[PDB]
């Protein structure tokens, strides 16, 4: 499309110095020519160039003061980048990395994540280059505090949802609705999600990332008439994710044989599907040790130091943890071992060198973690609901559902690919029905923003 | 009631420049007459007297640009006439005839319609007196933006929700809900009902208030002992209500045979019950030709320029288009064609002359537009309760409470007529019904408004 | 000016209804020909069309309970004319009368009045048709009580200030800021004028209008080379115009020589000129007798019932009283007499006949009400500047501005006469110097309202 | 101080992408050494820390339409950069290249700029990277009003009050104030400064900065014992500023002899001291022609093309154009030119090469920017007063506190360069006086912001 060429161009030279976010909108932008070319009416009104700037964008300072009474400056950001179809929503990352470039680029990836679950969400992202790494319990706290007595005036239950991400969890979650709620003098619950039980939690949202992806996987193998029983998979990390992929793959019939951390990876043949094997890594986690060995010298399993576990040989592949995991390097050991299943689950971890390479691979199946890890943002949004009805629902109710949008989160995507002529193109298949939605509502609300 | 009689008289008074609103208080005032001889407690609290000033009537200036610069000024509307029950609620008119008159008689009505539903919803209407003919897509969107800009300080979800009327449709609620957004800086999608899909709107929209009138006829023949298979049915014009009616009276067994436009009439003994008949009303709609003559030229079906179908023998009539289309010259060929079905589903389109006369035929059955047609407001209510719970229900699920409540606003009133010795008087009972949750609202509300 | 014309002809024909509204309109428009053809940039951005219409008007229900437990019902109103360069101002008034036409036209006529002060002060009226005569103070209490739980949210300090008028004096305004303050939990004094001084009200604020009409043709005197000192005046009412006008007349060398009551009229060659004389007239007033007779019986002074003090040959004539109390039958007497000065005090107490008339009489020297009975609105904006500074001020300051603004008034307006060739109307300079700044601040605002 | 020279070190390393900022860091913190040295407190509170970041930065989306219909989309800026001591202050630019770097610099600046004034007055800078040439006035309407459609949101008389800059004018300013007022619903025309007198504006304003500049150089000169009367001055610009100082300059006894265009620049030795000469610089500005050559055309006087006028020698240089406009290469015809007065007057006339140059200078004064121009900033406070108390102050008023508040800023800036020791170092002075007051408020405030 000359059109969304046009607009790459624009925002490669304008926003030159957020090449995070220059990188993302390209890889966006590129695969919806067909859909772009089909809409004439898009560009009259300017539909691309308005998407690719974010409605609001937030940035102040944020003073604290640690246990020894010293105190810290860091900076706050709430990127509030397309509300169309609902509140905006997206977690809060703590890492000393935090730029704007990174806020934006996963703001506007928020934005299409959302809008493939079919509940009303708009998308942002924010977060602080604070790291709460050897910081005390009250140090985290204060900080939370003085975060939010500025961010309050920007978020609430129907305007901006804040979640959950790298370096932000439960706890900090807890601490930064304690102010809120002080601060506000009311209630108003839903204006967080990943909350404790105790004050609007749902439940399965722990569980939530790692069984939908594994729901949606599951949706995989019935459109390619294939099955997860007896499937191996190679999973990455020992966490969250990990550990609700591990849970419902053991109890659907297949196995992990994988596990991973900085300090190597691990196999065990068995599979990571006891009780005793899945529990244990929440032992790990808790623990603070950081250490995938201790599941290895627990179970004596083999342990291969400083080493990715993409070289074993299994029938699915799941990167579960950080960013940019599978390189080239690593994409090459994959194909070479004939694995037909490429599951993205955790944010971008795989590099686009590698990406593009796996996807000019004919016999493989690639899932875009967009569309895959869309299970957190889905129980995120129930709990939403839940508190805005004012009650919770059950675990067969939250579960139920979430099986049933993850299926439709892969068909849709899948039909939509069909539909433009690209074939069982589980990527471009996500972005494009992430981008009709949004489309349909702005081009309905006119020009406003 | 000498009561009831007085309020009349001083309303006749007082607002004698305004005889479109007179003659609304008059017909409904006067069914009241037994119920409000059972309280004499009403008359103590002034209770009439109140019921007849709306609670709030805002007009404002709105100043726009045409698609050649040139600046018009047109006067915007919104009449918060009763919220006893439930946020205010009632549609948007955009026609060059709109005034204050007019709004308070659609509003004075709007709130014993909504009462009916059983849903909490007061009662209002608003518009403009902006012609929207002739103007483009970009004029209208202009005007809507002017519009919303100083009625969204009057309006909200728990306050006053719009909903389209003649003039506003689908395209102007998308164009004033994205002015709305961008001011308020938050979703609060419930604030409007109409709503397109992609951003909070409800499965069976389009279709309710058609289907919903033919659920009440429904519950009609039940009444009657008799049936709707085999009904043949005249209806007017080819638009929305048309539509939806033709298609569930055809689903149901019955078949319309009539359809009309400012050209005239047609006549399909075979009835508008095709996919491809039904259908087509939809491309009529669309060509924005106007011409009813388009149905019979595609289908070779009898054309009667400038003439009312209301000549036809069929069992059941069902205007589903303009004010005052039945006058008593049209009733007379009616009763003279021993029709025992007249159900008003467009509003007020028959004349007072024309309805006393009808309702003075004891073989008879005579439908007001205000019961007949809540299925409409009923589906904007359950949007909203969309909203609120941030989820979407099924068609089913719409479909299915739609017509148990069409059933209920039947029975109910049929045994409140029954109950003040009026007989199956389906007239007075709609207004009984409506009236009396109303005034037990007001009633234990005490002297506020 | 053919715009100006088709403005006029497009208000008398859309307003028909709303007599009082559309004559001021003609009245206030054909004065402004010669400007608004000097200015051909109005009409392509429609600048009359706006300032026909309010900005916004607010109409609602006001129930109430008297002494005796009735229940009443009546309706109260707020006209928001025009803020472009103040908040709205302008008083209320409460009369069986009250209607949109009638607040129209008195909040069309405030905005021009309000800005020949030359202060920030936008134009509005409101009022009831609530009618104070026979209520006790608990009943006017309870109603001032319901009416402000309405208007509170439509008002405010920098929004509409209402102030006093006919049915409103010092004691419904604290009743109504007493209920204010309640419900918005502040101070915020400066939401209305005409307050008692104990909660913010102004020093002079009695004597204003009096004052100022006096200060005003003063200002007459010295364009025509006159004095005032030896001049005799006929005055109308024993009010509290009446009674600040004879006082500074008094003062100033001059000497009333007539009141006038629904009774007849007094005439007291004397002059009403001692303190006893003056202080009287609040006697009177205050024994709620009506009777203009008192002052005769009193000082054993002429009384001539049912008679119109217009007949007696005095200098200078000023109506301080009624509407349409000087008719052509009034003016032909005063005409007749050789009286040049006919200067206007109460709001429109001459009729439009007898206006033209008067002002096609070549010797005369006829001023406006809205510029002679400026002095009491300026006091209104010295109480709001006063509480804005938390603060007052002493009596000679208050004064001093007022008189310099008086003649201020006086001399813009005929000079800008003077400059669109008008020779010395300060009827059409008014207008002019009013109309120019409401001008050049809409057309800097833009296109908003 | 090795605590200044840290932050600064941070801060190149953390803002490498926003050079300006950078560099103005440095520039401002260098200064301060000293002061810093002295108050051991203000490093335990990481004051300086939080002093380089601003309190809040909001970026925000702007689409609007042009005169042919066609969707434009800017990004819309506000950086409020430090509220210790008043609401946040600071123009509104309008310029393509506009970016977030230069709004930090120019708000930090700003910060600085607006405590020395002594009034309540924080700073901050906004704007876009719209581009008025070559817009309609209609054009520049709609994107003013969708400008502040957002921005209304962040600011307000009590919280941040934008004024004018390159790009936004009288204009600008009325059309932005326009569209508040509408959303907001009231007037607080304090929202912001630069206004027209119709709607709140102050008298002086458009001289301001110009006299203010004039009324420091004479500060200067009773510093040095010296005097204004025949010294010459050569101007750069025709400007408001050059034609305010050109003026001031003339009525107290001394002459420009030059004036700037982009075209080259004019030599005057007679002086552009006539009101036809004066006069004629406002008809040039006027004519949109952008060359400072009419004027020697019509004067008859030298114009060089293509060159700066720092080469004429005078007694002092006045740059009141355009940043950088003053190179070494400049400086060093300067130096060799032996004039003493260096006084910036423009914001950055001039390079850093070039300042330093000057500053080593052992016989030269050099007046910053930041203190010099303050009488813009000063008027815009005078109006907010203005506004605040509902009346307008008369020219002799606003002139006389400009006048005594200008001298003031020098005196106390020469007061307490000498106190650190730093002799008659204005550069120095005005840094420290700004930073002291904004230190003291920050300390005793606390660590919230």
């Amino acid at each position: 499309s000359k059109y969304v060429d046009r607009v790459i161009a624009e925002v490669e030279k304008k926003y030159a110095d957020e090449p995070e976010f220059v990188q993302t909108v390209e890889e966006v932008l590129s695969s919806l020519g067909p859909v772009v070319d089909a809409h004439p009416e898009y560009e009259e009104v300017a539909l691309l160039e308005r998407m690719v700037i974010p409605e609001r964008v937030i940035e102040f300072r944020v003073p604290w003061e640690d246990d020894n009474g010293k105190v810290h400056v860091n900076t706050g950001y709430r990127v509030q980048f397309n509300g169309a179809i609902g509140p905006y929503l997206g977690g809060l990352r703590f890492a000393p990395s935090v730029n704007l470039s990174i806020m934006k680029f996963l703001g506007f990836e928020q934005a299409f994540k959302d809008s493939l679950t079919t509940l009303p969400m708009g998308g942002a992202k924010g977060g602080s280059d604070f790291d709460p790494n050897g910081k005390s319990d009250r140090e985290v706290m204060r900080f939370c505090q003085a975060f939010m007595t500025e961010l309050y005036r920007h978020i609430g239950p129907d305007i901006d949802v804040p979640a959950g991400d790298l370096g932000v969890g439960a706890r900090e979650l807890g601490y930064m609705y304690g102010q809120y709620r002080k601060i506000v003098g009311g209630f108003y619950n839903g204006v967080l999600t990943g909350k404790a039980r105790s004050f609007g939690g749902s439940l399965v949202r722990p569980e939530a990332t790692g069984y939908g992806s594994v729901y949606y996987v599951e949706a995989v193998m019935k459109h390619e008439n294939d099955t997860l029983v007896g499937k191996t998979v190679a999973l990455a990390g020992f966490g969250n994710v990990a550990w609700g992929a591990a849970k419902k793959l053991a109890e659907l019939g297949a196995k992990a044989v994988t596990l991973s951390g900085p300090d190597g990876y691990i196999y065990d043949p068995e599979g990571i599907t006891t009780e005793e094997k899945i529990n244990y890594m929440l032992e790990m986690r808790a623990s603070g040790r950081n250490k995938v060995q201790d599941y290895a010298d627990k179970f004596g399993v083999q342990f291969f130091p400083g080493e990715k576990p993409w070289g074993q040989k299994v029938d699915i592949i799941m990167p579960c943890a950080t960013q940019n995991d599978v390189d080239l390097e690593q994409a090459k050991k994959i194909v070479a071992n004939n694995v037909k299943y490429y599951i993205e689950v955790a944010n971008m971890p795989t590099t686009n060198e590698a990406l593009r390479f796996l996807m000019q691979q004919p016999n493989m199946v690639v899932a875009p973690s967009k569309a895959v890890n869309a299970g957190g943002v889905l129980v995120s949004g129930f709990e939403m609901s839940q508190n805005s009805e004012r009650l919770s629902w059950t675990a067969e109710e939250v579960d139920s559902k979430l099986h049933q949008v993850m299926t439709d989160i892969h068909d849709g995507s899948a039909a939509a690919a069909e539909r433009y002529g690209l074939g069982y193109n589980l990527v471009a298949g996500a972005n494009i029905v992430g981008f009709q939605k949004i489309a349909d509502a702005m081009m309905a609300q006119g020009i406003a923003w």
